[PDB]
């Protein structure tokens, strides 16, 4: 998409007014996108982990490493997402439902730097899929999404705010494993 202004910047970097955050469709991650946990297993985020344990001299390759790993891991591969309806790609096996909207929470972190998780519920009592899951992706008002962090479960939606270490992680499935290295070398 466009450029972000110096606004939409700082909103990424997580500085923005509660009042500032807006709602958001399901659209807004339509697409098909593809689980980053495989190029970290096979090696080929080497690159990403050397260069941000190079610039931050406060941590080591491994804890930057160990950071990700808890970050990235799923057994989730590919999620596709259109006509409202989010499948879930497991192995061989696929889940989906049609997930009705439940609005938005902010998040503090420790550093005083905020997220906004925009929070689905599915209430298809014949679906297998996660009753409950939150995108995260660095947006907090209506925007097609570049890559998004996404938070499944069942037992509530607060057991998912809970949740800070692990956050699959998705790209567009269209883009090549070099294209989405490169994206990463740039966050
Ligand atoms: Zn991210």
């Amino acid at each position: 998409g466009k450029p972000l202004t110096e606004v939409e910047q700082k909103a990424a970097n997580g500085v923005f007014d509660d009042a500032n955050v807006q709602n958001r469709t399901l659209s807004d991650w339509d697409g098909v996108w593809q689980s980053v946990y495989p190029l970290l297993q096979s090696g080929k985020l080497d690159p990403v982990f050397q260069k941000k344990a190079d610039a931050d001299k406060t941590k080591t390759f491994a804890e930057i490493k160990d950071y990700y790993h808890k970050g990235y891991a799923t057994d989730i591969e590919m999620i596709g997402i259109e006509d409202g309806i989010v499948e879930f790609h497991r192995n061989n096996e696929t889940t989906s439902c049609k997930y009705d909207y439940d609005g938005y929470k902010i998040l503090t972190y420790k550093s005083g730097k905020k997220g906004v998780r925009y929070l689905f519920e599915c209430k298809d009592p014949e679906s297998k899929a996660p009753k409950y899951i939150q995108f995260s992706d660095h947006i907090i008002a209506p925007r097609k999404s570049s890559h998004f962090h996404i938070f499944m479960g069942n037992d509530s939606q607060q057991s998912l705010l809970n949740e800070m270490e692990n956050w699959p992680t998705y790209y567009p499935y269209q883009l090549s494993s070099e294209e989405v290295v490169e994206e990463m070398m740039s966050h």
